């Protein structure tokens, strides 16, 4: 079974959000669990100096231009770079120039990395052809549509990891992009009159996969859809529509072993988490006091993350003893909302804006509880990382977070399945309540522990989900 991964991210090389985390622990899982799974990623400048042993495999003319394919090694898996440095040699984002807009040449760049990704079902490397390309959101969403154009030399599945954004492009593209004029159509890639590279995905693949259970489900309702429930309703009775859960990667995300923290500690000796709380305390210059919870929040910060909620019921958490610690970058509004609300509350919110790896283990492991009050979440790692940290999750009951939250209600302290706290509706009332549940279950210390320890005994492991893509790849042959 081989499998080739299409993607424009993979963690530590460049990342910009979950997705990265994804690409950069499943296919070591995968090779566990007997798949030769290899990684496909344009050669942006981080990508390529992260892969040092990387040889010349061969070199192609694309309708975008000269790549010269290459292959290396990272961290035990093989992967491949579109080196096309006309198009990819930029530095910073993947997506857009430093003052935050799309390239204008996005539809070339993309278009090459699914173009690239099907080569390679038909011999572009003389020594390696996958059985099933496997591509991630709309950046590789064209593979399958490419693959779809040869006659499907191999299997294809298309992974979504966030439905909200569809990569869309003027029509007259379908003439820069080679593919047939006729995929330009609602049964094709065809989407409210762009060109859609997420359409495209969905659209052409054998078989398509999201990155939980609920969500899954979520994305055959309009809500979720955003006009593609259509598709996806049909996809679904055609029994080509699953959820496969993430895992977390735990050679980098587990206090047991965490480097970067003050100090390390485990599900039974939660006592020496507190050292990280002092610590974070005094990094984000708050009162440092162990008598009061501390809340947090690491996270991109657009309007799926519900981040406003937490502006808004605020006061009231700041009212009940709270403290609030947040690590994040995006919406202006938000950033300039945030930091406003840490001048005006000092030495009880805290608020770093920006992107900082490292420090979000600082607060992992230092926080008492992680807010993700999502708007929508396809999966949401930062919640299985709390659970992991034995620091609460405190979510609103949607796609991933519904997969994997237990709330302290009666039922589930007492049967022993407890593990953060859950609310239900978009608003900051409702958010609210789940923050008093919390202030109530820190009063009775005992019960605190009890939760925490069974948030710690969860667990999300990339190898139990390589089994599931397995089950998957073999089912399409
Ligand atoms: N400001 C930040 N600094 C450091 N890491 C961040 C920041 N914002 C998000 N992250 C990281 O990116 C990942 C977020 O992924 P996830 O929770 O799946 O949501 P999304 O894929 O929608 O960003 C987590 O690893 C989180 O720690
Ligand atoms: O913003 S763009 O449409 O131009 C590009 C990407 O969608 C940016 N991403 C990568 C995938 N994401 C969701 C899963 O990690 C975060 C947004
Ligand atoms: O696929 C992993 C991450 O990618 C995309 C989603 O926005 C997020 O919920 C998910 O955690």
């Amino acid at each position: 079974m081989q499998v080739l991964h299409v993607c424009s991210e993979m963690f530590p090389l460049l990342k910009t959000g979950g997705l990265a985390d994804v690409i950069g622990a499943l296919p070591a899982a995968q090779i566990a669990d007997g798949v030769d799974a290899r990684v496909l990623l344009p050669a942006f400048p981080d990508i390529r100096r992260g892969v040092t042993d990387a040889q010349v495999v061969s070199r192609r003319d694309t309708f975008a231009g000269h790549i010269t394919l290459l292959f290396g090694h990272y961290n035990g898996v093989g992967i491949y770079l579109i080196d096309a440095p006309h198009l990819y040699d930029r530095p910073g984002s993947p997506y857009h120039d430093t003052n935050l807009f799309a390239y204008t040449d996005n539809v070339l760049r993309f278009a090459l990395l699914g173009w690239v990704g099907a080569e390679m079902a038909s011999g572009l490397d003389p020594f390696w052809r996958p059985d099933v390309v496997h591509a991630h959101d709309w950046h590789a969403g064209l593979a399958p549509a490419y693959l779809a154009a040869r006659g499907r030399p191999a299997k294809s599945v298309f992974t979504v990891h966030n439905l909200a954004y569809q990569g869309m492009f003027y029509a007259h593209h379908m003439n820069d992009i080679q593919l047939p004029w006729s995929f330009f159509n609602i049964h094709g890639l065809e989407f409210n009159g762009q060109i859609s590279f997420l359409k495209a995905g969905l659209y052409y693949a054998d078989h398509i996969t999201a990155v939980s259970p609920t969500y899954a489900r979520e994305i055959t309702e309009p809500q979720f859809a955003y006009g593609m429930e259509g598709l996806l309703q049909q996809r679904h009775r055609e029994g080509r529509l699953s959820g496969v859960l993430n895992g977390v990667d735990e050679k980098i995300w587990s206090p047991e072993t965490d480097l970067l923290l003050a100090s390390r500690y485990t599900r039974d000796t939660l006592e020496d988490k507190a050292e990280n709380k002092r610590q974070l305390q005094i990094a984000m210059g708050l009162k440092v006091d162990d008598k009061v919870p501390l809340f947090a929040v690491v996270s991109r910060l657009t309007s799926q993350k519900g981040l406003d909620l937490v502006l808004e019921a605020l006061p009231g958490l700041l009212e009940q003893g709270g403290q609030l610690a947040l690590l994040g970058a995006g919406d202006p509004v938000l950033q300039e909302g945030f930091l406003a609300a840490a001048a005006e509350y000092p030495g009880q919110v805290g608020v770093q804006i920006g992107y900082h790896e490292a420090f979000s283990h600082r607060i992992m492991g230092g926080a008492d509880v992680i807010l993700v009050p999502s708007r929508f979440e396809p999966c949401g790692l930062t919640q299985l990382y709390g659970l992991k940290y034995g620091t609460l999750p405190l979510v609103r009951r949607t796609g991933g977070l519904a997969d994997t939250v237990s709330d302290c209600s009666l039922e589930n302290l007492a049967d022993g399945v407890a593990s953060g706290f859950v609310f239900e509706d978009s608003n900051a009332w409702s958010l609210l309540r789940a923050i008093r549940r919390a202030f109530v279950l820190w009063s009775r210390p005992s019960l605190w522990r009890f939760v925490q320890r069974q948030a710690m005994a969860m667990d999300f492991s990339w190898q139990v989900a390589a089994k599931s893509y397995r089950e998957l790849y073999y089912r399409l042959k």
